[PDB]
C-alpha cells in the first residue's frame, strides 16, 4: 500500500515567508512542470496539516455534538448555524479586518485622485511644493492601488480555502451520519437525494464565504461615500443615489420574469428533447414507417415554440445588460443635472471623484448585494436540509431465538416475524427455502442487529458477516477489496481462487488482483461479483456467515461447482444461516428451514420432511487542442447573419464605445471650459461671459440617451443574432440526422446525441450568447479605456506593446496548466460521489463487520484529494490574477506618472478623465479575461453541433424516376452473388446468396440466431448499404431510398416501441385515412373494446413508450397499423421472446386469416412459423445451401434443418413432422 505522501513532497506554502505568500510567488516549479507536459494526479501537492479531512470533521463533529447537548439541556431544536458560528468564528472575524481595509482603501482612493485633478486646476509651473504633494499624493495613490490588487486577492484566496475546509468538513460529517443511518432512515430516504445534497448543497458553502462579509461591508462603503459627496458636492448627490435604490426593485421584477420565462421555455426545452430522445430511440422504425415528414414537422414546431420564449428572454436579458452598464451614466447625468440646476459650478476634480464614487457604488450594489443575498439564502437553505439530515433516527457458539416479533414498519399492524426459532451447531448447514416477500431477509437482518427486535432476544455468539444481494465492491484493487483491511496470506488466497471460482476471473483480468478497478463494477458482471464477494466474506474467517443469494447470478454447473468446493468443505466448522429457494443445494444441509410469511410451524431434516410430503415445486470525446480554429468562429456568425448583418453590428457596437467614451469626453470638455470662463471673468475681466446651460445640458442629455439607446440596440441585435445562428445550427444539424444512415446511429449511442441536444443546444441558447454580450462588452471598454488613455497621453503607447505582450504570454503560459488542472479537478470530483453511493448501497454489510472506520478513512483519503485538486485550481487562479492586478497596476502608476511629468502640456480635465479611466481597469481586466476564458470553453459545444451538420448522409429520399402509382406490383426477389458490410470496408459474413421467389408467394426464410440469423435479418432488412445486387420485380433495389424500401414493413422487435401522442397520429401520422377506416382496422385486429374504455377513444394522449398497454397490445397495434397501410410485405422476428403464449396464439391465427392475400416473408424464429410457408431458405453462416421445399430438405439427414428440428424435444420434432406432412398434403393433395 502507497502511503498518501512519499518522501517529502513539495509543498513550499509551508515553508514559504511574507513575500512568497503575499505574492505566489511558490507556484513557479508547477507551472513549470505542467507547461513542457502533462500534469498527472501524482503531481499534486498535499494540503496542509489543518486542512485535512478526518480533523476538520472530527471538530464539526464535536462542536455539532455540543451544540445538540446545549439544545437538549434548553429543551429548544437544535441548529446547525449556530454550531458553524462557535467552531469558524475565530478563522472569521480576524477575516474582517481586511475586509474593512480594502474597503477603507477603495473608498480612499477617489479622495487622493480628486486631490491629483486639483492640484492641476490651480497649477503654477514656478511652484515646487505644489509640485512635491501632488507627487507625494501620486505615490500614495499608487501604494493604496498596489494594496487593493495584492491583499483583496489574498484575502479571496484565504477566504476559498475556509470554504473548502467547511464544505470539506460538511461531508465528512454527512458521510459519518450516513454510516448510522437506521433502517427507517434508510427507508424514508433514498441514496439520490444525498448524492444530489453532496453535489449542490454542499458546493455552495465555497461561493456564500466569498460575499459573506458584503452584508455590512456593503452598506458601510455606501454611507462613507454617501458622506463623502455630501461633503463634495453637496446636496446633489441624493438624486443618484434615489436613482441607484430604485434600481433595485427594478433589477428584481426583471429577474422575476427572467426566471418565470426561463421555466416557460424549459418546459418546451423538456418536451422537446423528450421527443428526441424517442425519435433517437426508434430512429430505425421511423426510417422503415417513413414517417420522417411528420416528425420533422412536429419537431420543428416544437422548436419554434421553445425559440419564441428564448428570444423573448434573449431580448430581457439584453435589455438588463443595457440597463447595467448605462446605470453609471445614467446616474452621474442625473446627479449632475441636478447640480448645475441648483446655480453651482463645474469642476473637474469634483466631477470625476463622483464619476468614480457613483461607478464604484453602483458596482457594489448591483454585482456584490444581490449576488451575496443570493449565497446566503442558498447557504441557509443547505444548512437546514444538512441540518434535517442529521436529524434522522440512528442505530442502536450457537444462535437461537425465542418468540421474535419484529415490526420493520411501525405504522403496520401486521407482523413481518413471529413465533421464530432456529438452531444451528457446528457441523450442520441450516438452509432457509420459501417464496418471495417471507421475511429471510428480514430474519437475517435481524440476525445482524438491523432489525430492532419490538419482542423477544437475540442472542449471536462470534464475529458478525454478512453477503448482500447485490454484490459491494469499493474502491481500490481488488486485491484490497478482498482482503477488507487484514494481511495478504497465501494458501487462503489459493483456496479462494481455487474454491469459489476466482482462478478464471485471475486470468482473464489484466493484472490478477492487482488491477485497479474504481466503484460501480464496470469491469465485472454480476456473477464475478457476487463470486469476488464471497470471497471478501470468506476472507474473514468470521464465526457466522449470512449469505443472502450469492449463487444466483451464477449458471447451475458452475454455482454447484463453487458450492462442493468451498461452502461444504470450508466452512462446515463454522456458522453458517444459509438462505436458498433451490431445492438441489440442500442435500448436504441436514437442516432445512420453511416459513410461512415469517412464521415457524415444524423445523428438522431433509430426510424428516421427505417424510411429511413437502413439495417445493408448489411453493416455487475528441475535445479540441487548446483554442478552437477560426473555423467555429466563422460558422457560428454566418449561419445566422449575413456579412452586412455583422458589418452593421460591428458599426452599431464600435457607435455605442465611442459615445460612452465622447460622454466623460464632453463632460471633460465643460469642466474645461468652465475652468477657463472663470479664470477670464475673474482674473482681471470686465465683461460677464457665463455658460450657455441650455445648450450644453442639451448636448449632455442627447449624449446619454444616444448611448443608452446604442447600448440596447447592440445588446439585442447580439442577442437575437446569436439565437437565430443556434437556431440554424440546430436546425441544420436535425436535417443531418434525419438523412443519416442508420450506421452512424450503431456507432454513437443514443446518449451521445441526447447529450449533444441538450447540453450544447440549452448552452448556446442561454448561457453562451450572455457570456459572448458581456465579454464583448469588457472589451469594448477596456479598448476605450486604452484609447482614452492614449488620447490623453501619446507617450504610453510606446511601454504598453511590451505590456500587452507579457499579457498575452502569461495568459498562455497560465492556461496551459490551468486546462490540466480543471481536467484533474473534473476527474478527482466524481470518485467521492461513487465512493458515497458505494457505501450508501452497501450500508449492511459495512456495518455488519463494524469496519465503518476504514470506510471513513477511504472517503476521507477521496475528500483529501478532492481538496487538493481544489486547492491547485484556487492557486493556479490566484496566482493569474495577481499576476493581472499587477500589470494593471504597473499600467496605472505609468499613466499616474506620464500625467504628472508632462504637467505643462495637460489641462486639469485631461489628467482627471485619464486618472479616472485607469483606475476602473482593476476588475474590469481580469473580468474580460474570464469572460474570454469562459467563452473559448463554451465554443467546444459549437464544434461538436457542427461536427453533425455535415455528416455523409444517404440517399435522397425522392428522385426524378418517380414509381408509377402500382409499383410495386407483386416484388418477386432474386438473389445474385449478394455480400453484407456494416460498412464499405469492413467485415464479411455474408457470401453467395441466390433464390427464386414467385409471385405473391408466401415463403418463410430460417437461420440461427448468432450465426445467420443477424445477417439474415441485416440483409432482408437493408439497413447498411449492402454490396450486391439484389432485384426486386425484376429491378434493381438499390435505385431509391428507404422511403420506397422499408414502408412495406410491420417491425417485430424485442420491445414493440410506440409514440407518444393520439392514437390517430399513431397509426396515420399524415391523416391520410378517415375515421370509419381507423375504427375497422381496430376492430378487425380485436383493439377497440380495449380502446373504448378511454374517454377519448379516438384522440387520447397515450403515455410514454406505452405504459397503460403491454407488448401483446403494442403488437397488435404494429399489426392494426399493418393492416391498416394495406400492404403485401409481412416480416415477423422473435414474436415468442417475451409474449403471452396465450396472445401469440391470436396474432398467430390473424395473420394467418387476413394475411392471406399478398406475399408474405416470414423470418423463422421458431419453427412453429413457417409451417404455412412454401420455400424454406436455410442461411447458415450467410451461405445459402439448402434452398429448396421443407419435406425435400428434410429427406436429408445430415441437413441442419431436421437436426434443429430434433434438439427441441423428440415429441416436439414429431409433432411438427406430422403438422408438416399435414400442411403438405392440404397444399398438395386436397
Amino acid at each position: 500500500m502507497l502511503p498518501v505522501y512519499q518522501e517529502v513532497k513539495p509543498n513550499p506554502l509551508q515553508d514559504a515567508n511574507l513575500c512568497s505568500r503575499v505574492f505566489f510567488w511558490w507556484l513557479n516549479p508547477l507551472f513549470k512542470i505542467g507547461h513542457k507536459r502533462r500534469l498527472e494526479e501524482d503531481d499534486m501537492y498535499s494540503v496542509l496539516p489543518e486542512d485535512r479531512s478526518q480533523h476538520l470533521g472530527e471538530e464539526l463533529q464535536g462542536f455539532w455534538d455540543k451544540e445538540v447537548l446545549r439544545a437538549e439541556n434548553d429543551a429548544q431544536k437544535p441548529s446547525l448555524t449556530r454550531a458553524i458560528i462557535k467552531c469558524y468564528w475565530k478563522s472569521y472575524l480576524v477575516l474582517g479586518i481586511f475586509t474593512l481595509i480594502e474597503e477603507s482603501a477603495k473608498v480612499i482612493q477617489p479622495i487622493f485622485l480628486g486631490k491629483i485633478i486639483n492640484y492641476f486646476e490651480n497649477y503654477d509651473p514656478m511652484d515646487s511644493v505644489a509640485l512635491n504633494t501632488a507627487y507625494a499624493y501620486a505615490t500614495v495613490l499608487t501604494f493604496c492601488t498596489l494594496i487593493l490588487a495584492i491583499l483583496h486577492h489574498l484575502y479571496f484566496y484565504h477566504v476559498q480555502c475556509a470554504g473548502m475546509r467547511l464544505r470539506v468538513a460538511m461531508c465528512h460529517m454527512i458521510y459519518r451520519k450516513a454510516l448510522r443511518l437506521s433502517n427507517m432512515a434508510m427507508g424514508k430516504t433514498t441514496t439520490g437525494q444525498i448524492v444530489n445534497l453532496l453535489s449542490n448543497d454542499v458546493n455552495k458553502f465555497d461561493q456564500v464565504t466569498v460575499f459573506l462579509h458584503f452584508l455590512w461591508a456593503g452598506p458601510l462603503q455606501a454611507i462613507a461615500v454617501t458622506a463623502l459627496l455630501w461633503m463634495e458636492i453637496g446636496i446633489s448627490c441624493l438624486a443618484g443615489m434615489a436613482v441607484l435604490i430604485i434600481l433595485l426593485p427594478l433589477q428584481s421584477c426583471f429577474g422575476k420574469l427572467f426566471s418565470s420565462l426561463r421555466s416557460k421555455t424549459a418546459t418546451f426545452t423538456d418536451a422537446r428533447i423528450r421527443t428526441m430522445n424517442e425519435v433517437i430511440t426508434g430512429i430505425r422504425i421511423i426510417k422503415m414507417y417513413a414517417w420522417e415528414k411528420s416528425f420533422s414537422n412536429l419537431i420543428t414546431n416544437l422548436r419554434k415554440k421553445e425559440i419564441s420564449k428564448i428570444l423573448r428572454s434573449s431580448c430581457l436579458r439584453g435589455m438588463n445588460l443595457a440597463s447595467f452598464f448605462s446605470a453609471s451614466k445614467i446616474i452621474v447625468f442625473v446627479t449632475f443635472t441636478t447640480y448645475v440646476l441648483l446655480g453651482s459650478v463645474i469642476t473637474a476634480s469634483r466631477v470625476f471623484v463622483a464619476v468614480t464614487l457613483y461607478g464604484a457604488v453602483r458596482l457594489t450594489v448591483t454585482l456584490f448585494f444581490p449576488s451575496a443575498i443570493e449565497r446566503v439564502s442558498e447557504a441557509i437553505v443547505s444548512i437546514r436540509r444538512i441540518q434535517t439530515f442529521l436529524l434522522l433516527d440512528e442505530i442502536s457458539k450457537m444462535v437461537h431465538v425465542q418468540d421474535f416479533t419484529a415490526f420493520w414498519d411501525k405504522a403496520s399492524e401486521t407482523p413481518t416475524l413471529q413465533g421464530l426459532s432456529f438452531t444451528v451447531r457446528p457441523g450442520e448447514l441450516l438452509a432457509v427455502v420459501g417464496p418471495v416477500g417471507a421475511g429471510k431477509s428480514s430474519l437475517l437482518s435481524a440476525v445482524l442487529g438491523e432489525l430492532a427486535p419490538s419482542h423477544g432476544l437475540v442472542s449471536v455468539h462470534g464475529r458478525i458477516a454478512y453477503v448482500s444481494q447485490q454484490p459491494w465492491v469499493f474502491s481500490g484493487t481488488l486485491r484490497s477489496n478482498i482482503l477488507f483491511g487484514k494481511k495478504y496470506e497465501k494458501e487462503r488466497y489459493e483456496k479462494v481462487i481455487k474454491a469459489c471460482a476466482l482462478k478464471k476471473d485471475l486470468q482473464l483480468l489484466e493484472d490478477g488482483d492487482l488491477t485497479v478497478i474504481g466503484d460501480r463494477g464496470t469491469t465485472l458482471s454480476g456473477g464475478q461479483k457476487a463470486r469476488v464477494n464471497l470471497a471478501r466474506a470468506v476472507y474473514q474467517d468470521a464465526d457466522i456467515y449470512l449469505l443472502d443469494d450469492p449463487l444466483s447470478a451464477v449458471d447451475a454447473e458452475v454455482s454447484r461447482h463453487l458450492f462442493e468446493l468451498c461452502i461444504c468443505q470450508i466452512l462446515h466448522e463454522k456458522i453458517t444461516i444459509l438462505v436458498t429457494h433451490q431445492l438441489q443445494y440442500l442435500k448436504a444441509a441436514s437442516q432445512i428451514l420453511i416459513l410461512k410469511d415469517g412464521k415457524m410451524v415444524q423445523k428438522g431434516t431433509y430426510t424428516e420432511f421427505l417424510k411429511s410430503g413437502i413439495d417445493f415445486g408448489s411453493l416455487l470525446e475528441n475535445r479540441s487542442e487548446g483554442k478552437v480554429g477560426f473555423q467555429a468562429y466563422k460558422n457560428y456568425f454566418r449561419a445566422g447573419a449575413h456579412w452586412i448583418v455583422f458589418i452593421f453590428l460591428i458599426l452599431l457596437n464600435t457607435a455605442a464605445q465611442v459615445a460612452y467614451v465622447l460622454q466623460d469626453w464632453w463632460l471633460s470638455y465643460w469642466a474645461n471650459k468652465q475652468s477657463m470662463l472663470n479664470v477670464t471673468v475673474n482674473g482681471g475681466g470686465n465683461v460677464t461671459e457665463k455658460l450657455d446651460l441650455n445648450w450644453y445640458l442639451g448636448i449632455y442629455s442627447g449624449l446619454t440617451v444616444a448611448t443608452v439607446l446604442f447600448g440596447i440596440a447592440r445588446s439585442l441585435l447580439v442577442f437575437y443574432v446569436l439565437v437565430n445562428s443556434s437556431q440554424t445550427l440546430h436546425n441544420k444539424m436535425f436535417e443531418s440526422i434525419l438523412k443519416a444512415p442508420v450506421l452512424f446511429f450503431d456507432r454513437n449511442p443514443i446518449g451521445r446525441i441526447l447529450n449533444r441536444f441538450s447540453k450544447d443546444i440549452g448552452h448556446l441558447d442561454d448561457l453562451l450568447p450572455l457570456t459572448f454580450l458581456d465579454f464583448i462588452q469588457t472589451l469594448l471598454q477596456v479598448v476605450g479605456v486604452v484609447s482614452v488613455a492614449v488620447a490623453v497621453i501619446p507617450w504610453i503607447a510606446i511601454p504598453l506593446v511590451p505590456l500587452g505582450i507579457i499579457f498575452i504570454f502569461l495568459r498562455r503560459y497560465f492556461l496551459e496548466t490551468s486546462r490540466d488542472v480543471k481536467r484533474l479537478e473534473s476527474t478527482t470530483r466524481s470518485p467521492v460521489f461513487s465512493h458515497l453511493s458505494s457505501s450508501l448501497q452497501g450500508l449492511w454489510t459495512i456495518r455488519a463487520y463494524k469496519a465503518e472506520e476504514r470506510c471513513q478513512e477511504l472517503f476521507d483519503a477521496h475528500q483529501d484529494l478532492h481538496s487538493e485538486a481544489w486547492f491547485l485550481f484556487l492557486t493556479t487562479s490566484r496566482w493569474f490574477a495577481v499576476r493581472l492586478d499587477a500589470i494593471c497596476a504597473m499600467f496605472v502608476i505609468i499613466v499616474a506618472f506620464g500625467s504628472l511629468i508632462l504637467a505643462k502640456t495637460l489641462d486639469a480635465g485631461q489628467v482627471g478623465l485619464a486618472l479616472s479611466y485607469a483606475l476602473t481597469l482593476m476588475g474590469m481586466f481580469q473580468w474580460c479575461v474570464r469572460q474570454s476564458a469562459e467563452v473559448e470553453n463554451m465554443m467546444i459545444s459549437v464544434e461538436r453541433v457542427i461536427e453533425y451538420t455535415d455528416l455523409e448522409k444517404e440517399a435522397p429520399w425522392e428522385y426524378q424516376k418517380r414509381p408509377p402509382p402500382a409499383w410495386p406490383h407483386e416484388g418477386v426477389i432474386i438473389f445474385d452473388n449478394v455480400n453484407f458490410m456494416y460498412s464499405p470496408g469492413g467485415p464479411l459474413v455474408l457470401k453467395h446468396l441466390t433464390a427464386l421467389i414467385k409471385s405473391q408467394e408466401k415463403v418463410g426464410i430460417v437461420g440461427r440466431t448468432g450465426a445467420g440469423k443477424s445477417s439474415l435479418i441485416s440483409a432482408l432488412f437493408r439497413l447498411s448499404e449492402p454490396e450486391g445486387k439484389i432485384w426486386i420485380d425484376k429491378i434493381l433495389t438499390t435505385e431509391i431510398g428507404l422511403h420506397d424500401l422499408r414502408k412495406k414493413m410491420s417491425i417485430i422487435p424485442q420491445e414493440p416501441v410506440l409514440f407518444t401522442g393520439t392514437m390517430r397520429k399513431n397509426l396515420d401520422p399524415f391523416n391520410e385515412h378517415t375515421d370509419e377506416e381507423l375504427w375497422n382496422a381496430l376492430q378487425e385486429v380485436q383493439l377497440k373494446e380495449t380502446i373504448e374504455d378511454l374517454p377519448g377513444k379516438m384522440d387520447t394522449e397515450l403515455a410514454e413508450s406505452g405504459s397503460n398497454f403491454s407488448v401483446g397490445q403494442r403488437q397488435l397495434v404494429c399489426l392494426a397499423r399493418a393492416i391498416l397501410r394495406k400492404n403485401q410485405i409481412l416480416i415477423i422476428d422473435e414474436a415468442t421472446a417475451n409474449v403471452d403464449p396465450r396472445t401469440d396464439e391470436l396474432i398467430q391465427k390473424k395473420i394467418r386469416e387476413k394475411f392471406a392475400h399478398c406475399t408474405v416473408l416470414t423470418i423463422a424464429h421458431r419453427l412453429n412459423t413457417i409451417i404455412d410457408s412454401d420455400k424454406i431458405m436455410v442461411l447458415d453462416s450467410g451461405r445459402l445451401k439448402e434452398y429448396d421445399e421443407p419435406y425435400v430438405l428434410l429427406q436429408n439427414k445430415e441437413s441442419l434443418f431436421y437436426k434443429m428440428v430434433q434438439q427441441l424435444g423428440k415429441a416436439e420434432a414429431a409433432a411438427l413432422t406430422e403438422t408438416a406432412k399435414q400442411v403438405y398434403f392440404k397444399r398438395n393433395y386436397p
